[PDB]
DNA sequence: TAACCGCGTTC
DNA sequence: TCTTGAACGCGGTTA
């Protein structure tokens, strides 16, 4: 019923109004005042002021029978207390008419057949921008249907799902039913309805008062939330997973504040704990105290019980969600405790852990969403080495529960490692960017910290549709089916970025290198030169030539350098290593072309046509084979008492599920392809006169980040003087803060063709691509003719100059000052402006008589990165391919700069090449000349081939298994694999077989293997030992050894006799060519290695 | 062979 | 239910 659901959810209420008020949180109803709410005098009207920390949906009573819905608003004072407080707000949505003539006939008709669940329901206009002339003026009439509490409105949905599916009767010759056209903004969630109308946000100050909250734009900080972080470390048996059925909760370390504690299991734990301190830097203090209880249930109560003296409005972990609160929540339920009851946390429908006074903020979802750390640095270990500048306590999960015996303090101090870790990379970096970013996005901590980049994006977007009036659009609903001459289609795409692998090898500062300019090239540079050092004072930093001491005496410096470089071209010298790189390429294109959804027109100036590549990736079937196979699919029976299906009684995409797959089989048995794909030039028409309120959000957060990205710059300019330990910890603060709105910033670009987008537009997402790969593609063209391009990448290019190009020359000013001018970046940001700019953006002058400016505007920059010392670029095994996106470069002070894409960065390749990598790329440093370089970096090889030739005799059977076990991670559980081989499949198989079908039951394994030479002459997949079978009991392990060699004569069991090394032999001679002797032989040396030899393309392009 | 896939990168 | 995009490397599969 829906007096049912208003009942269920009010005792929610009543129980969290009890909940909140055990935590400090009474329902705060401010005192009676009729004046005006004026906003300037705001200490003379009655209320209380506060720092908003949460914001929760609610339901609440007469204070009808039905509740009302409402928001509750939990705040901290001034004064170390906290308060709550609610406002109601009647959810709403709209009804859209075919004909404006008859809304009020609709407006009736609505009246009645609503009659049991509507409230009131206005006449309300809005712009849309579907709608002819609504540029000049033109609005949208509606009907603000308004309800009572959110379970009338979605009842209201239930009823009017009729109407609107039914208009999908004398035929010789209309009804208020057939005027219902859509209905809108019933999807939007109620507590982001109400912080997006009544303009409040997480994180700012109020003052709560009758009139509604009054922002208080005086207070510089946040308040002070008493926040929580804790650990877990429980039971677990040998080689296996922990389990909230079976095992129990050894310790729990947590911080509040500053001030450790640990609560001890001493059932579990030998002795007893003393209080001891771990802070691992200065920076990060540790003083812990212990209570050291009796049994689990007097940790797990001294835990609840210290959680309500302290009343943290904060609670932070790591995984959090799937481990902490779920091993803690069951294990309170076998020792019959509510946790709910205790502390207010329990489940929601995603089975994340959440209370209403209490954010629960789990790092792994920032560190997951915003690091911008590869999954492989994502876990806790590399994520404190990272972020706080330290090595945490390790160790290793066997030794856990036995070390609970025999070594109590060892694990003692392993605990509280991951606590003091988990509490300051909350407070130094996950608390300050979540609360700050909810002062803009309309959400509550818990949902800011987990809701994806998409999503974040359509928040910021519906403030500013809101704002301005736009009637919000609908969620996009994916075309079932689409054909393309015929065959039907599986993926329908656009050509993306461009990247290209132009040259392998080694250069470095130190080593010539042979360049062949383009005289024409350089030409055009002195002819284009006068413009574009005006470019660079007056529209690059922004000043004026009229001003500039020395703009001859820089004009004159490059003209000569660019002359002499133009009649002496076949030069031979050492290079300048660089690299350009667009500033936030994708988001400036947008806005410089005035990109958005609703600007892309249909036939139907203001109009820039511009062309982007579709890509569609059909079935090469005809259609008659289309219907054959359907028709063969309808005949035959589904499954779901009723679990015999129709083909057609099953929902139309499922169908295509099935057509697509069946589609599969007869193109892969009569055509030989399973899809045909063909790329198509296509152009649209974007107005530069449509209500630009998508692109200013882009512009808008795209400033956001630069400022962010301009501050880091600053100490590093600021960087020469503890201040190369205090200058160079912000570099990192800033720059985090800069890649932390670097993924929001560009998810403004992947909106437009994400799932469920309110502004869906595959034309929009097209033409930013293209562009970016005629922008980049422009800019190599010219860099050929002066230099060598290593690689590109989108919008990066790599490249050696000759040192003998201009470079960098400061211009001086009237005043003093200087502006920074790089030659080489100026010389393409010049081209970019003649060849890039929109002179076609028309921008609102004045709105009240609807008078557009045209102007012309550009916003793409390129950015030099540096003059470095080397870079390593691997070549593939195949002839004349290359590797894209893949390389090393170094500082001059030997450091490195850039490490992209290697086995070394990514998540659980082989150890072996892993540590291969690690090693070589440095020495690539050494020598005194090109041969000389390889010559070092060979000497590496040879000592790794060392290790492989000799069996890894000289190696601890310890690290020897370190090395050679590969640890790949199942995306998902086995079960979903079905007809699938992988070694990541079979070892999971062969590890549920050895220790049982319960370490097969949750996603994302991780499965660290071995490869065996037996079974010989058997597929790679075949042969993947689990790497825990050696630490096996001797029994189990010759079993199972034997079973998954086929060699059931097995005796010797050393991993040594196992292992193909033969294998692992052929990974690293690999890895040894593509990184070392294979770019070697394309830069004329012979190889370096003889050990490894060059594949027989390599060999008859010797000779020949 | 040529085609395609899963994972985790670089954009 | 909630859900940013495409390009690419590598080691495995398949017919
Ligand atoms: N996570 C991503 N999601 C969507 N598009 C991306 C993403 N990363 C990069 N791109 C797209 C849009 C980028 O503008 C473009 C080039 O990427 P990239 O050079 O790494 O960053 P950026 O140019 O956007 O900012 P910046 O160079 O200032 O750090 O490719
Ligand atoms: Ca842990
Ligand atoms: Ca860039
Ligand atoms: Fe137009």
């Amino acid at each position: 019923n829906n007096y049912a659901l208003s009942a269920q959810q009010l005792l929610n209420a009543s129980k969290i109004d009890d909940i909140d008020s055990m935590m400090g949180f009474e329902r705060y109803v401010p005192p009676q005042y009729n004046g005006r709410f004026d906003a300037k005098d705001i200490d003379q009207i009655p209320g209380r002021v506060g720092w908003l920390t949460n914001m929760h949906a609610t339901l609440v009573s007469q204070e009808t029978n039905q509740g009302i819905s409402g928001v509750d608003f939990y705040f901290l004072d001034e004064e170390g207390g906290s308060f709550k407080s609610t406002v109601v707000y009647d959810p709403y949505f709209f009804i859209a008419c075919n004909d404006e003539s008859r809304v009020n006939d609709v407006e009736e008709l609505v009246k009645k057949y609503l009659e049991s669940c509507l409230k009131s329901l206005q006449i309300i206009r809005k712009e849309d921008l579907t709608m002819d002339n609504h540029l000049l003026g033109l609005q949208k009439t509606l009907i603000k249907l308004s309800f009572v509490n959110s379970n009338q409105l979605f009842e209201a949905r239930k009823l009017l799902r009729p109407i609107l599916q039914d208009n999908a009767r004398n035929i010789y010759n209309v009804d208020a039913k057939h005027l219902i056209e859509d209905i809108r903004e019933y999807d939007v969630p109620y507590h982001v309805r109400v912080s997006i109308d009544k303009d409040i946000r997480v994180g700012k100050w109020y003052k709560v008062t009758q009139q509604g909250f009054i922002e208080d734009t005086r207070k510089i900080a946040f308040a002070d939330p008493v926040v929580m972080a804790f650990d877990i470390e429980t039971t677990k048996p040998p080689l296996k997973f922990r389990d909230s059925a079976v095992d129990q909760i050894m310790m729990i370390s947590y911080m509040i504040d500053g001030e450790g504690f640990l609560i001890t299991n001493r059932e579990i734990i030998s002795e007893d704990i003393e209080d001891f301190e771990y802070t691992p830097k200065p920076e990060y203090p540790g003083f812990f105290t212990i209570f050291n209880e009796n049994d689990e249930v007097a940790l797990l109560q001294r835990f609840f019980e210290h959680i309500r003296d302290v009343r943290p409005t904060v609670i932070s972990t790591f995984n959090g969600d799937f481990f902490d609160w779920p091993f803690i929540h069951n294990r309170s339920k076998i020792h019959g405790l509510d946790m709910f009851d205790e502390i207010g946390f329990a489940p929601d429908a995603e089975g994340e852990y959440k209370s209403s006074y209490c954010s629960h903020m789990d790092c792994f979802r920032w560190v997951k969403r915003d690091s911008y750390l590869p999954q492989g640095s994502q876990g806790l270990k590399a994520v404190t080495q990272s972020k706080l500048g330290y090595n945490p306590i390790e160790l290793d999960p066997e030794l856990m529960t036995p070390y609970a015996f025999e070594k109590p303090q060892h694990l003692s101090e392993y605990s509280v490692s991951d606590a003091v870790a988990t509490y300051y990379l909350y407070m130094k970096y996950v608390h300050p960017f979540i609360f700050s970013l909810c002062t803009i996005i309309p959400l509550n901590p818990d949902e800011t910290l987990r809701k994806g980049t998409g999503t974040l994006c359509e928040m910021l977007l519906m403030v500013q549709a809101y704002q301005h009036n736009i009637l919000l659009p609908n969620k996009h609903t994916d075309p079932i089916e689409r054909f393309y001459d015929g065959h039907l289609l599986e993926s329908e795409t656009y050509v993306g970025g461009h990247v290209e692998s132009l040259e392998a090898g080694v250069f470095r500062s130190d080593l010539k290198n042979e360049f062949k300019i383009d005289p024409s090239a350089i030409d055009e540079l002195l002819q284009e030169l006068p413009e574009a050092l005006k470019f660079s004072v007056e529209v690059e930093n922004k000043s004026s030539v009229d001003k500039v001491t020395n703009f001859e005496e820089i004009k004159n410096q490059i003209t000569q350098k660019l002359l002499e470089l133009k009649e002496n071209n076949i030069r031979n010298e050492l290079p300048l290593i660089y690299h350009v790189d667009v500033a936030s390429m994708y988001p400036n294109i947008m806005t410089t072309n005035r990109l958005q959804p609703d600007s892309i027109k249909a036939e139907r100036t203001c109009a820039r046509k511009l062309k982007w590549a579709w890509r569609g990736e059909f079935f090469p079937s005809k259609m008659d084979e289309y219907n054959m196979i359907k028709r063969a699919l309808q005949n035959e029976t589904f499954p779901n008492k009723k679990k015999v299906l129709t083909f057609d009684e099953l929902s139309y995409a499922d169908q295509v599920i099935h057509i697509k797959k069946r589609l599969t089989e007869y193109s892969r048995k009569v055509y030989h392809r399973v899809k045909v794909s063909e790329i198509v030039e296509r152009e649209a028409i974007v107005c530069q006169r449509e209500n630009p309120f998508y692109v200013d959000t882009v512009k808008s957060f795209r400033d956001r980040r630069y400022e962010f990205k301009g501050l880091a710059k600053t100490w590093k300019g600021n960087l020469s003087k503890h201040a190369r330990d205090e200058a160079k910890k912000m570099i990192v603060l800033y720059d985090s803060l800069q890649l932390a709105h670097k993924v929001i910033l560009n998810s403004f670009y992947g909106y437009v063709m994400r799932k469920g987008s309110r502004w869906y537009s595959m034309e929009m997402a097209g033409i930013t691509c293209l562009t970016g790969a005629t922008i980049i593609q422009m800019a190599r063209a010219l860099v050929e003719r002066v230099g060598r391009p290593l690689e590109l990448d989108t919008d990066g290019i790599w490249c050696i100059l000759p040192k003998s190009f201009p470079e960098t020359y400061f211009f001086t000013l009237e005043n003093g000052k200087k502006l920074y001018l790089s030659y080489p970046c100026s010389m393409l940001n010049y081209r970019v402006h003649q060849k890039f700019t929109n002179h076609q953006y028309q921008e609102l002058k004045d709105p009240l008589n609807y008078i557009y400016e045209t102007h012309s505007e550009n916003t793409i920059f390129f950015e030099v990165d540096g003059p470095y010392k080397a870079m390593i670029l691997p070549s593939s095994k195949e002839e004349g391919k290359g590797i894209k996106k893949r390389y090393a470069v170094f500082n001059e002070d030997g450091s490195l700069a850039e490490l992209k894409g290697f086995e070394l960065k990514r998540r659980g390749e082989l150890q072996l090449i892993k540590n291969f990598q690690s090693d070589i790329f440095k020495v690539f440093l050494e020598g005194d000349t090109l041969e000389g370089c390889y010559s070092a970096v060979a000497s590496v090889c040879n000592r790794w081939l060392d290790v492989l030739d000799s069996h890894g005799l000289m190696l601890e059977d310890e690290d020897l298994v370190s090395l050679i076990c590969e640890n790949r991670s199942m995306s998902k559980t086995l079960k979903e694999y079905e007809g699938q081989k992988s070694t990541s499949i079979t070892t999971a198989r062969r590890l549920g077989d050895f220790l049982g079908e319960d370490m097969v039951k949750d996603k994302g394994l991780q499965c660290k293997y071995i490869i065996s030479s037996k079974p010989f002459n058997a597929p790679v997949t075949e042969r993947a030992i689990p790497v825990a079978i050696f630490s096996a009991d001797i029994p189990i392990k010759r079993s199972f050894l034997r079973r998954w060699t086929l060699d059931p004569s097995l005796e010797d069991l050393d991993i040594r006799t196992i292992i193909d090394w033969g294998y692992y032999r052929e990974r690293l001679g690999s890895a040894i060519q593509k990184i070392i002797t294979i770019p070697a032989a394309l830069q004329g040396v012979s190889n370096p290695v003889p050990r490894v030899e060059h594949p027989d393309w390599l060999k008859r392009k010797i000779a020949t």
